[PDB]
């Protein structure tokens, strides 16, 4: 078991939703109704080993990208570019917070911050 089949990724806990304003009048909707079908939670590798947040980020963004978009088909989800590329932003969110959860016991220290 390595958090659904990863490089050594791990799994934080359930984010809070973000709020993503696209300024659209299809997206805006679009991303009201699947707020909650979006990925609650985030893989990532520890940040211990990174560089920066950037990479993290890139790859704790595309990782879940991966994941939740082939495990999920299972209940018929069926994310396009279009759902996709709004759990690039939503991911994105949620993912700035999740390195503030786990830098902490990694790089919190170990950033000389």
């Amino acid at each position: 078991s390595v958090v659904g089949g990863l490089g050594g990724y791990m799994l934080g806990s359930a984010m809070s939703r973000p709020m993503i304003h696209f300024g659209n009048d299809w997206e805006d909707r679009y991303y009201r109704e699947n707020m909650y079908r979006y990925p609650n939670q985030v893989y990532y590798r520890p940040v211990d080993q990174y560089s920066n947040q950037n990479n993290f980020v890139h790859d704790c963004v595309n990782i879940t990208i991966k994941q939740h978009t082939v495990t999920t088909t299972t209940k018929g989800e069926n994310f396009t570019e279009t759902d996709v590329k709004m759990m690039e932003r939503v991911v994105e969110q949620m993912c700035v917070t999740q390195y503030q959860k786990e830098s902490q016991a990694a790089a919190d220290g170990r950033r000389s911050s």
